């Protein structure tokens, strides 16, 4: 069942503007819902501030789409 | 299992132009397939051709968010 909801949660991480690819996603079931951690790629130009927005922004899409994500964290590496 | 597929399903149709909502939408598991029947509503004024288009894009889009879709028929009503 897994494959699937991860698939979604890239596709969906890598439509948010200033996403340059997702790193790194973990994924794990706990009970029937999803806890995940994720890092996402950033212009190295960007603030900190702006990567942090777009962090933030990620995670408003990903649970919005994702119903049964309960956690999920994300942080942002240059890229 | 079948309430959140729905959900996406009626989600995903209403966000293509043309739709005026989901007027019906049947949907069963095959296994672990989806099989659908739907019906959109569309503007009266709309010709027969436009409306064929909008079924054909509703067609598109769900079946391409929504994988475990196998089988999916739209149809179109003045609304
Ligand atoms: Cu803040
Ligand atoms: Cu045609």
């Amino acid at each position: 069942h897994m494959e699937a909801v991860q698939n979604r949660i890239v596709e969906a991480a890598e439509r948010v503007p200033g996403v340059r690819g997702v790193i790194h996603l973990r994924a794990r079931y706990v009970g029937q819902d999803i806890w995940a951690n994720m890092i996402i790629g950033v212009d190295p130009e960007n603030t900190v501030e702006q990567a942090h927005e777009i962090c933030e922004a990620v995670q408003a899409a990903v649970c919005g789409k994702i119903r049964r994500i309960e956690s999920l964290h994300v942080s942002a590496e240059a890229r």
